[PDB]
C-alpha cells in the first residue's frame, strides 16, 4: 500500500496464546484502543483475528506474537504483516472444532470436559476458519482445528455460547508445521547466545537472493560448543524451524559406525542432499567423534574421514548458501584444521544456565504438567546449582512420575481403568519436587560457572570511596571512550585489592561485575595451588580464553599470594617471587586484546609476598586497600547481613557496632549465624516440648530472633585478625605511599 | 465390585510358604479372625485357600505373600487380589499329588519318606486343585502338583489324613513359571537398591499403556555397577521374572 500500516513481527513475552501486544505510540497512531480486536493479514491470503495490549519495552515497528498465532498467519519470524481495525464483534453461537489424530492418540477421556471446560470458561476468544489452536494439560498439549463456524467466517465466543465437539480427529494438513516442533520460545536459559545466532543466520536464510545480488562474505561455519545436554541440537532445530530452512541432521557415531568407505559416501551424499534443498542447515552432532585431534587419530580410516570432511567444508563455499552448524563438548578437543577460516570461523559458547535461566527452563518444562499451588520454582531454581537443561527436564519428569507413583495409580488400580480425569487431578506438590531434587538426580557438571552475580551495592556496608573508584575504573573506559581517546590516556586493565581477610574484596568484585551487567569468573586459591602442584600451569591460558569468550567480563583472582606462601612465607623457599603460575598470568595479561572489556581483578591479604613484577603498568597497577570497618560501616554490615533473617525490634545494632571494635567483616557474620543457631535450637526444643503435650496442635511461638540471644552469641566472639596484621598493613601503606 | 474388598500384593517376610499375613486393622475391618482360612481370588479364574496372620509393620492395603502362593494365583507382584472368608473346613481324606519330571531327575530315593513325612507332620495345610507347592531338603527343592483331591475341589489335611503318592512325575505346564527361576526373595544384601530399581521399572513394565497415554519422560538406561559377583545379573533376572517382562541377555 506503501503507506504506514505494516509492521515487523518478532518474539513474544506474554503467556496468553491468543493476543498481540503493541507499543503505546503505535496504538494511538494506528487509530486503535487498548483491548480492541483487529484483523492480522499475512501471507498466502491467510488472516486472523486478535486482541491488542500495551507493552512499553517492545518498540514501535515491532509486534509481540506468540508461536501459535504467528504460525496461524502462514508467516514466519521476521516478516511483515498488515493490521486492520475491526470492532465488528460477530458474537458466536456454536463452534465445530475437532482435534488432530496425530496429537490425539491413546488419550482415553472425554476431551471436552478435561481440556476445553476451563479453557473457554468466561473466555472471550475470537475464532476464524483455518485456525489451529492448542490447549495444554494432563501432561499433554492438544491441537484443535475449527472446521465449521456458525457466524461465517469468523466469530467471538461469549461465556454463554455453547461449544460443540462432535466428530473424529482429522489428519493434519501439508502446510502447517506442527507445534510439537521446536521454536525459540522453548529455549530458556540461552536468550543471549540466541541473539548472536539469529543475527548470524538471519540474512543468509531469510533473504537468500540478497547475497546473490551482493559481493560480501557470508558466515558459513558455526561451531556451537558447551558441555553435553545443554541444548545445542535444540538450538539448531529451533533456528531451522523458525527460519523455515531445511534441516539435515548428521550424527557423529551414526556415520562413524558404518563400514570404511560407507561413511564417506554418507557424508558426501548428505552434503549433496543439503545442497539440493537450499536454503539448508547441516548439523553435524558430536563433531569430536568424527574429527578429533591428530594425536588421538591413528589408522588411515580415521584421518581419511577427517580429510573428507575438510574437503567438503572447503568445497561448499562456492555459490551455495548452506550453513553448517557443528556441536562439540570442548572446542580444543577437535581437529584444529577445522577452525581455520572458510570452514569453522564462527564459534559460539552455549554454557550452563544460571538462576533466571534455570527458572525459565523449569517454566518451559512444567508447561503442561498442572503444578500444585505450593510449588515455588524460585526455591527449586535456587537449589539447582550444577544442572543443565537435560537435568532439569529429567527432574520435572521424575517429579511427575513420583506424583503418579505415590497415589492415583495404585489407588485406582483395583476399581477403574486409565482415564484423563486422574491426569487433570494430578497436582505435583512442592514436596514432590523436593524429593526429585533431593537425592534421585546427580547434577552432572562441576565446571567453572560464568554468570552475572546477584550481589548489589547495598549488600556491602561502608566503603563508599572504593565504590566510586571501582565505578570510575570499570565504567568510564566503556561509557566514554571519546574522552580517553581525546586526552590520549590509556585505560588501566587491573586492580589489586589488599587488606585484612574477610572485609569485602569478593563482595566488591561481584558488585562491580553486577552493576555493569558483565560476567564474573572467580578463580580461588585452591585452583592456583592445583595448577602449581600438578605442574600444569598451561591451564591458565584456558581461563583467559573463557574471559574472552564471555566478554564483557570481570576475571577475579582472589588469594593471589597462595602459591607465594605455600612455599613458605617471608623467608620461605630460597628462591625469588617468580612462580610457575603467576608467570603465566603475566604472560596472558600482557598478551590480551587492546580493549576486549575484560577487567582483571586481584586480591591478596598478604601484599608483601606477592610477585612485584605484577604491580607494573600494563598489568594490575591500581592498589586499593580495603580497610577494617568503622561503626558507621559496621551498622550497615550488620543490617545487610540480618535483613534476610527475621529479627526483633528492641535489638540495637549500634550498641553491637560500639562493642565490636576492630572486628573484621566475617566476624560480624559469624555472630549473626551463631545467634540464628541459638534461635533455631530454641525453636526445635520448644516444638518437642509442645509435642510432649499429651493431655488434650498449636501455633509455634513468635519466631523473631530476639535480644539476649546476641548476648550469648556475643559471648563466643573472636577477632580473626590480630593488631599485628593491622600494623603490617599500616606499614605497607606508609612505606609504599609516603617514604619518599 | 467397586467397594473395599480388594488388596494390593507385595513382598513377604515370613518363612512359612502357605500363609498370608495382614495388618491388625484390615483384619477386624474385613470381618475376619486370626488364623481363619480364606479364599484368595486373583486373575484368570485361579483362586487358592490360605491362612491369615497379624503383622504390625505391613500396612492396611498391603498383604504379605511369599513367591510360591503369589505365583499360584497366576498373578504377579504389584497387582490386586480379592479375599473372601471361608470358614468351611472340608477336612481332607486322601490326596493325589505327583512331582514334576523337571525338578525330579536323578533323585534316587523314596520321595514320600524323605520329603513329605515331616512336611505334612501335624500340618493343617489346605490344598486345592491346580496348586503346585514345593518342599525343600537334601540339597534339593522339589515341586509337587496335586491332580486329584478326595474332597472336591479343595480340602485341608488333618494329621490323621493319609497322603497317597503313587504315579510317575508329570511334565510341566505352559502357564506356570518354574520356581528355580530367580525372584526378589533370593537377593539378600541389596534390599535398599532394590527399592530404587523397583520404583524405576515399576510403571514402564507393569503399566505400559499408561506411558502411551501420557507425555512424560521414562527412564530408559540403567547402569548397574559394583565389583564382580555381587549380584547384578541376579537382580536383572529377578526384576524380569517379577514384572514378567521378556528378558534378553547380551
Ligand atoms: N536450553 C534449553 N532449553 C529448553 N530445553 C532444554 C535446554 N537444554 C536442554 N533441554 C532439554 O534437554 C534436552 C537435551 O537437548 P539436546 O539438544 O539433546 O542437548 P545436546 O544436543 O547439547 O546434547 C532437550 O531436548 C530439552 O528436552
Ligand atoms: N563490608 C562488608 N559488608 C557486608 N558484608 C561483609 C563485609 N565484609 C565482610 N562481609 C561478609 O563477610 C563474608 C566473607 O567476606 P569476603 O568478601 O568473602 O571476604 P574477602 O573480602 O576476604 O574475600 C561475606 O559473606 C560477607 O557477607
Ligand atoms: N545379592 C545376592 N543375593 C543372592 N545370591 C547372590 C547375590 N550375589 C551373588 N549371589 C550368588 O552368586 C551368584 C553370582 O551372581 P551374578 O549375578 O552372576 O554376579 P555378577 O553378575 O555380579 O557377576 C548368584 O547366582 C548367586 O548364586
Amino acid at each position: 500500500k506503501n503507506r504506514p500500516n505494516r509492521l515487523i513481527v518478532d518474539e513474544a513475552i506474554n503467556e496468553d496464546n491468543s493476543v498481540v501486544s503493541l507499543s503505546q505510540p503505535k496504538m494511538d497512531e494506528l487509530q486503535l484502543f487498548r483491548g480492541d480486536t483487529v484483523l492480522l493479514k499475512g501471507k498466502k491470503r491467510r488472516e486472523a483475528v486478535c486482541i491488542v495490549l500495551s507493552d512499553d519495552e517492545c518498540s514501535d515497528e515491532k509486534i509481540r506474537m506468540n508461536r501459535v498465532v504467528r504460525n496461524n498467519l502462514r508467516v514466519r519470524l521476521g516478516d511483515v504483516i498488515s493490521i486492520q481495525p475491526c470492532p465488528d464483534v460477530k458474537y458466536g453461537k456454536r463452534i465445530h472444532v475437532l482435534p488432530i489424530d496425530d496429537t490425539v492418540e491413546g488419550i482415553t477421556g472425554n476431551l471436552f470436559e478435561v481440556y476445553l471446560k476451563p479453557y473457554f470458561l468466561e473466555a472471550y476468544r475470537p475464532i476464524r476458519k483455518g485456525d489451529i489452536f492448542l490447549v495444554r494439560g494432563g501432561m499433554r498439549a492438544v491441537e484443535f482445528k475449527v472446521v465449521e463456524t456458525d457466524p461465517s467466517p469468523y466469530c467471538i465466543v461469549a461465556p454463554d455460547t455453547v461449544i460443540h465437539c462432535e466428530g473424529e480427529p482429522i489428519k493434519r494438513e501439508d502446510e502447517e508445521e506442527s507445534l510439537n516442533e521446536v521454536g525459540y520460545d522453548d529455549i530458556g536459559g540461552c536468550r543471549k547466545q540466541l541473539a548472536q545466532i539469529k543475527e548470524m543466520v538471519e540474512l543468509p536464510l531469510r533473504h537468500p537472493a540478497l547475497f546473490k545480488a551482493i559481493g560480501v562474505k557470508p558466515p558459513r561455519g558455526i561451531l556451537l560448543y558447551g558441555p553435553p545436554g545443554t541444548g545445542k541440537t535444540l538450538i539448531a532445530r529451533a533456528v531451522a524451524n523458525e527460519t523455515g530452512a531445511f534441516f539435515f541432521l548428521i550424527n557423529g557415531p551414526e556415520i562413524m559406525s558404518k563400514l570404511a568407505g560407507e561413511s564417506e559416501s554418507n557424508l558426501r551424499k548428505a552434503f549433496e542432499e543439503a545442497e539440493k534443498n537450499a536454503p539448508a542447515i547441516i548439523f553435524i552432532d558430536e563433531l569430536d567423534a568424527i574429527a578429533p585431534k591428530r594425536e588421538k587419530t591413528h589408522g588411515e580410516v580415521e584421518r581419511r574421514i577427517v580429510s573428507q570432511l575438510l574437503t567438503l567444508m572447503d568445497g561448499l563455499k562456492q555459490r551455495a548458501h548452506v550453513i553448517v552448524m557443528a556441536a562439540t563438548n570442548r572446542p580444543n578437543s577437535i581437529d584444529p584444521a577445522l577452525r581455520r577460516f572458510g570452514r569453522f570461523d564462527r564459534e559460539v559458547d552455549i554454557g550452563i544456565p544460571d538462576a533466571t535461566g534455570r527458572l525459565e527452563i523449569l517454566q518451559i518444562h512444567t508447561k503442561n504438567m498442572k503444578l500444585a499451588d505450593d510449588v515455588d520454582l524460585e526455591q527449586v531454581a535456587n537449589e539447582t546449582h550444577g544442572h543443565v537443561g537435560a537435568d532439569l527436564a529429567a527432574l520435572c519428569s521424575e517429579a511427575a512420575l513420583q506424583a503418579i507413583r505415590k497415589k492415583m495409580d495404585l489407588i485406582d488400580l483395583e476399581d477403574e481403568t486409565i482415564d484423563a480425569e486422574v491426569m487433570n487431578s494430578l497436582a505435583v506438590t512442592m514436596d514432590d519436587f523436593r524429593w526429585a531434587l533431593s537425592q534421585s538426580n546427580p547434577s552432572a557438571l562441576r565446571e567453572t560457572v560464568v554468570e552475572v552475580p546477584q550481589v548489589t551495592w547495598e549488600d556491602i556496608g561502608g566503603l563508599e570511596d572504593v565504590k566510586r573508584e571501582l565505578q570510575e575504573l570499570v565504567q568510564y573506559p566503556v561509557e566514554h571512550p571519546d574522552k580517553f581517546l581525546k586526552f590520549g590516556m590509556t585505560p588501566s586493565k587491573g586492580v589489586l585489592f589488599y587488606g585484612p581477610p574477610g572485609c569485602g574484596k569478593t563482595l566488591l568484585a561481584k558488585a562491580i561485575a553486577n552493576e555493569c551487567q558483565a560476567n564474573f569468573i572467580s578463580i580461588k586459591g585452591p585452583e592456583l595451588l592445583t595448577m602449581w602442584f600438578g605442574e600444569s600451569e598451561a591451564n591458565v591460558r584456558e581461563i583467559f580464553d573463557k574471559a574472552r569468550q564471555a566478554a564483557p567480563c570481570v576475571l577475579f583472582f582472589d588469594e593471589l599470594d597462595s602459591i607465594a606462601k605455600a612455599r613458605g612465607g617471608n623467608i620461605g623457599d630460597g628462591g625469588g617471587a617468580a612462580d610457575r603460575v603467576i608467570n603465566q598470568i603475566l604472560t596472558e595479561m600482557d598478551g590480551m586484546s587492546t580493549k576486549k572489556n575484560v577487567f582483571i581483578i586481584g586480591a591478596t591479604n598478604r601484599p608483601d609476598i606477592i610477585d612485584p613484577a605484577i604491580l607494573r603498568p600494563g598489568r594490575l597497577d591500581q592498589l586499593i586497600y580495603i580497610p577494617l570497618p568503622d561503626e558507621k560501616s559496621r551498622v550497615a554490615i550488620l543490617k545487610a547481613n540480618l535483613r534476610k533473617s527475621p529479627v526483633a525490634k528492641d535489638v540495637d545494632l549500634e550498641f553491637l557496632a560500639k562493642m565490636t571494635n576492630g572486628f573484621s567483616g566475617a566476624d560480624l557474620t559469624e555472630i549473626c549465624q551463631r545467634a540464628c543457631k541459638l534461635a533455631i535450637r530454641e525453636s526445635i526444643e520448644s516444638e518437642i516440648r509442645r509435642e510432649r503435650e499429651r493431655q488434650t496442635e498449636e501455633d509455634d511461638p513468635v519466631p523473631e530472633i530476639r535480644r539476649d540471644h546476641f548476648e550469648e552469641a556475643m559471648r563466643f566472639a573472636r577477632r580473626s585478625v590480630s593488631d599485628n596484621d593491622i600494623r603490617k598493613y599500616e606499614m605497607f601503606a606508609q612505606t609504599l605511599q609516603q617514604s619518599r
